[PDB]
């Protein structure tokens, strides 16, 4: 399926084709989409590595720059300037996510974070058990995941777990009950996860430990068994990753090869009655391309579910075929905890996340082109949001965190820069 969002992945310095330039490896991805007709006019950009916020801010800064130097198509004097001329250029930067480890996540680098335009933070968790990750020495605890959760979520941000179940010294009821405590204890609740069994690959510590007889990775078997059972029990408010891996299978020694591993995962949830709910698996496009149904507007309703995580509390909004069960857009409006930059205050509600799902080419179906977007759902999750915000919660201004080439949209709102964000007072 051709998605409207044009998701644009580069590499850090110590990808091998362009020598790790920034710019040469955005261009070049943009070119390659547009060769295939895919539009490139709202562009995620994930920077991949999993050390960026650890290296220099000189760096840092740098790189950003010219990956929207070639979103912009032209140079710019600084960061700051490439991000301005951004927020109007062809190629918009809708969304910035970086990889980082958990122990890589202080205040100082969130900081950073927010000022190259990041909106969402994936983090290296891995497990949840401090066995496991001593076991394999990685180079974290589970304390720090839970710390930069709190951190994050208090800045706005959004929050993705990369895990791997099968790790040395769990089991499937220890992976499984990883995944239901990630969505049911409050020091977790992430709000995307990416879910791939743990693998041999040569070079790693982990080939180490599968040499010496210590590691046996999951099969096809168990991992399809926990991957199931994780979905099964994902809350509506998490969203997921295609289930896949860039990793060719010539140089896995061992664990799953296949590449199919996500319609594997679907066809044992279907054989034993389990239901997905979480976001992905609800979203217009996706039900359209799996079902070839549509949202029926007699059942639309705006529905919402809040929870407890990091201390505060998060509102769940949504526009939902509620008969169908066909997710059309949300929006996540959080009471922070223990925030710590300068424009959050205790009457402030941040806006994390709006995502009104738009258009998409399903090349299977015959209505070719569908979309949401300009009918008015992302403005009445905001209204809403900002009465909840007020009305319920008695705050007076609510922050929200927007892309660079998304600020445009919520100036449209009333809404103007403070600081990191975009902001209205209430």
């Amino acid at each position: 399926t051709i998605s409207g969002v044009a998701v644009v992945a580069v590499m850090t310095s110590p990808g091998l084709m362009f020598n790790f330039d920034p710019y040469l490896q955005t261009r070049a991805r943009i070119e390659q989409l547009e060769k295939v007709g895919h539009p490139t006019d709202k562009i995620e950009l994930i920077i991949m590595g999993g050390t960026f916020p650890a290296r220099e801010i000189e760096y840092q800064d740098w790189f950003i720059k010219r990956c929207l130097d070639a979103m912009n198509e032209r140079e710019s004097k600084s960061l700051e300037e490439a991000q301005k001329i951004n927020e109007t250029a062809k190629h918009r930067c809708v969304a910035l996510c970086i990889e980082t480890r958990p122990d890589y996540c202080s205040e100082k680098e969130i900081n950073q974070m927010l000022k190259l335009g990041a909106t969402r933070v994936e983090l290296g968790v891995q497990s949840i058990y401090n066995e496991i990750l001593k076991l394999c020495k990685r180079g974290h605890s589970v304390e720090d995941t839970i710390k930069a959760t709190q951190l994050l979520k208090d800045s706005g941000l959004k929050v993705s777990y990369h895990l791997m179940p099968g790790m040395p010294g769990s089991s499937i009821e220890m992976d499984k009950k990883m995944f239901k405590e990630i969505f049911t204890n409050p020091d977790f609740m992430p709000d995307m996860v990416k879910i791939y069994p743990c693998l041999v690959i040569e070079g790693t510590e982990l080939y180490e430990m599968w040499k010496r007889g210590e590691f046996k990775p999951y099969r096809e078997e168990e991992a399809i068994e926990v991957i199931s059972y994780a979905k099964s029990i994902m809350p509506k408010w998490v969203r997921t990753s295609r289930i896949q891996r860039d990793i060719p299978a010539t140089v896995i020694v061992d664990g799953v090869k296949k590449s199919n591993l996500g319609e594997l995962v679907y066809k044992y949830m279907e054989k034993k009655g389990l239901r997905c709910r979480c976001i992905r698996c609800r979203e217009v496009g996706h039900v359209y391309y799996k079902k070839g149904i549509l949202p029926d507007p007699e059942h639309i309703k705006l529905v919402r579910e809040d929870y407890e995580a990091s201390g505060g509390t998060e509102i769940f909004l949504s526009f939902e075929d509620v008969k169908n069960d066909i997710l059309i857009a949300f929006l996540r409006l959080r009471d922070p905890y223990k925030p710590f930059r300068k424009e959050i205050d205790d009457k402030t509600m941040l806006v994390r996340q709006l995502h009104v799902f738009g258009w998409e080419k399903a090349l299977t179906r015959d209505i070719k082109e569908v979309s949401w977007q300009h009918m008015g759902y992302g403005r009445m999750l905001m209204k809403e949001a900002e009465r909840i915000a007020k009305e319920e919660f008695g705050k007076k201004k609510i922050l929200v965190t927007s892309g660079i080439g998304v600020r445009e949209y919520y100036r449209k709102l009333g809404y103007k820069r403070v600081g990191a964000y975009m902001g209205k007072e209430l």
